[PDB]
């Protein structure tokens, strides 16, 4: 047997806003957070734009001195985590601190810090490298710093599954609670890969949109004129909680997390199979885990990265899994607005999936001006669609053919 | 309901050998793998030695075409994974490929590749960053590449929990099998952090031994003259398999994985608490998970980093958990010989713990010339000790106060 898991707290930094409600207001208005990247010379680069977090004040969370020790991706993950825990109303005590853990991940981790410490090393030598270089750059330090700050003594770990990180982080945290290893987990992901290395690295692979002239139109999932993904920064964190634990303290419950699927494509290092066999296996695994028929799914938050092969693989996967229900569900890519937060994508998209349930509205896929060949599903083109949503899926597909699917259900 | 998990295959690169048997012969003979580093000029560094993998031939494992794309930490993790899968005798088929997954992690990942690409970026511009920069550096690509080349379609993920990574990776992979999410997992870790940023960043924290003039004596866990950890490179991988699956195919079973614990110190970003409270909580969780009397523990493969505070915290934790039985068990640090493989430490030490069970011998803590105040347990000083071992425990502790413990026992 298995315990039930609900969402009692959410937190976010995104290109749309410095918290959940501002981000979500942008999402339902079809607003783009994409813009040319500032305070950075990108002349030599084929991509000059992305989704930056705008106006982030780390001193709302940390002293300047503790903030100086940490890469931006860690600052962003801590901000989302602190928001989520505050939003949950949870009181940590000696009676429960061993039952409260953290799993906040990242796909790429501390590139900005690595870049700045490379500058020191090359020019001046190793004696200029910061003493906090390692602990301030390693991916497990969101989980680490959060546990130390809040006194959390439960399971403490971090996933790194590239663009699947946030989805796997939340799913494996839900398993920890379901199987009695924890009663509460803070789970999600964070990313800040807008350094030369991030834009240069994805740029060297020709993976990014190069629509420098119209950055807000660059992320156009399933549109025939798409030319790759848009790199974005930020963080998402959820408070996952055992149902009886949440009820006993009178928690506000957003939604129930009923299913989690994982699969490997075993296909290609960076490309998904054109038929989306791996994504179909992963969604079937998640629905089986939830004890739900494909027909019960109402809303899918796609991975929908705006890459040629990825977007078409997801259409094929949804048609394969859902058959005669494939057109009845609504599927949208919020990456059309936020761009691709890499390891944080799954985290912010799980939050948008939960709010789709709260508000009974499918967020839009903006920029979907000319659907590509066979992209004929309800992709919620251009504008939000109020509709019935009892069951919402959130899919992530990443490098190494790593797949994750979360299934959320309305709670009443 | 919870299934039993056995070890059917093991694989390793270490500073003592290019496979498990060669490494283990070095362990039982008290041999040091530590020597001045040859691959780069460290005259400006305060530490100029570590545990290198000597004479690694990537063309035993990978085409020159695949190998050139991948950071050394990925090559090492693939070498160990391939060894472990071959050692297991498992045949991958259409009938079982969806039930076989991988969880190979790293603490730091592709720091050499990222450094070298940062050098190209700063000197030559973004168009000289490798197209393989991202997939060839990010931590999840051991799991990814292994899945692509063996056709593993089970759970595909990667942990990054600093010096706890290998232990967490193996434990969580065992839970996947226990709970029915997979029947087989390849799990462990790999590390190659011996670049300027690695040695420079740990050096900036004054965390490394600076015994440059006697490298083989630098790693001296619980010795009063210890002055920090020794940085080492390599990989460990285990094939974990559900018991009845292993029995059904007539697998050779090395041992059973009976217990896994995790805990967070919630104390300090890098420092372990002096009393080892988090390590004690972690071990108690693992022993309760294994349904054991603590008196059943015969051998402990310590974390044993050769740091002043870490080594004494572990003594305090073992005394607190085992009481009078702390005086009857044997505890040793194989890091005395291998140095600290960081995210791979828990993986090679899990293999050493299984071989302690196979061969009924406690590996030595070499260099333990003068045990420090309170270090009065059986620490197997200097020479391997043949003894009865029914139950072996492997401990890891890392930055962020993250703790893992694995419990293995003989299988008959
Ligand atoms: C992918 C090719 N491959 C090569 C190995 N080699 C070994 O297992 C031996 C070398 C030490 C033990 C396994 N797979």
């Amino acid at each position: 047997s298995r315990r039930r898991v609900v969402i009692t707290g959410m937190g976010m930094l995104s290109p749309l806003g410095l918290d959940v409600p501002s981000s979500w207001e942008g999402i339902l208005a079809g607003r783009s957070g994409i813009a040319p990247i500032e305070h950075m010379d990108l002349s030599a680069y084929s991509t000059r734009f992305g989704g930056s977090v705008k106006g982030f004040n780390v001193e709302e969370y940390l002293s300047a001195k503790e903030a100086r020790k940490l890469d931006l991706f860690i600052q962003y993950g801590l901000a989302a985590s602190f928001q989520a825990v505050r939003d949950s109303g949870l009181e940590v005590t000696d009676a429960n601190r061993e039952r409260i853990g953290v799993s906040m991940g990242s796909g790429i981790g501390g590139l900005t810090n690595i870049e700045n410490n490379c500058r020191s090393l090359f020019e001046q030598g190793p004696r200029r490298i910061s003493p906090f270089f390692v602990p301030g750059s390693i991916i497990n330090m969101v989980s680490g710093f959060l546990s130390i700050h809040l006194g959390l003594q439960g399971p403490n770990y971090a996933l790194t599954t590239a663009q699947t990180t946030g989805t796997h982080s939340i799913g494996m945290a839900a398993r920890n609670i379901a199987y009695g290893e924890a009663d509460v987990m803070v789970a999600g992901g964070s990313e800040m890969a807008a350094c030369g290395l991030g834009l240069g690295g994805f740029g060297a692979a020709r993976a990014l949109s190069t629509r420098n002239d119209e950055p807000t139109r660059a992320s156009r999932p399933w549109d025939r004129d798409r030319d790759g993904f848009v790199l974005s920064d930020g963080s998402g964190a959820l408070v996952l909680e055992e149902l009886e634990h949440a009820r006993a303290r009178g928690a506000r419950i957003y939604a129930e997390l009923v299913g989690f699927g994982m699969s490997g494509d075993a296909f290609h290092m960076t490309a998904p199979p054109e038929d989306g066999a791996g994504a179909a296996r992963c969604m079937k695994n998640a629905l089986r885990d939830a004890g739900l028929d494909p027909r019960q799914v109402d809303y899918i938050n796609a991975h929908g990265t705006s890459t040629p092969a990825g977007d078409i693989a997801e259409i094929a996967a949804v048609k394969s899994v859902f058959g005669e229900h494939a057109h009845a569900l609504s599927m949208s890519s919020t990456k059309s607005m936020t761009g691709h937060l890499l390891g944080a994508a799954g985290a912010v998209e799980a939050i948008f999936s939960v709010l789709a349930l709260r508000d009974q509205v499918a967020p839009p896929t903006i920029n979907l001006d000319n659907p590509d060949e066979g992209c004929d599903l309800d992709l919620v083109a251009h504008e939000a669609k109020p509709r019935k949503i009892d069951v919402a899926l959130s899919n992530s597909f990443g490098f190494g053919g790593t797949n994750g699917t979360l299934v959320f259900r309305r709670f009443a």
